């Protein structure tokens, strides 16, 4: 019931796909992040929420900044998500998945880059 992710200095996740054994109650996604770049030029999250919401919560996430770890406050478009990481750095974040409803569509995303992937219940 776990994951674990990397993103690297070449904006790039090193899987565009992850799958969620229903058996799993939480479920957990453990980032890293490979390379030598800081955060304030190379910072990656991991955010999760349905396909449709993805937009906003990248363009709110922008517009609220660095320190906020670029997502807004509070997004409750926000599934789930970690801080953003330099290099070196790590988080953890874990998530009820009951939260993943039939019949939608969720991706994961970085906020700041150009990267995603799709989270698909097994
Ligand atoms: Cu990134």
């Amino acid at each position: 019931c776990s994951v674990d992710i990397q993103g690297n200095d070449q904006m790039q996740f090193n899987t565009n796909a992850i799958t969620v054994d229903k058996s799993c109650k939480q479920f957990t996604v453990n980032l890293s992040h490979p390379g030598n770049l800081p955060k304030n030029v190379m910072g990656h999250n991991w955010v999760l929420s349905t396909a449709a919401d993805m937009q906003g919560v990248v363009t709110d996430g922008m517009a609220s900044g660095l320190d906020k770890d670029y997502l807004k406050p509070d997004d409750s478009r926000v599934i789930a998500h970690t801080k953003l990481i330099g290099s070196g750095e790590k988080d953890s974040v874990t998530f009820d998945v009951s939260k993943l409803k039939e019949g939608e569509q969720y991706m994961f995303f970085c906020t700041p880059h150009p990267m995603k992937g799709t989270l698909t219940l097994k």
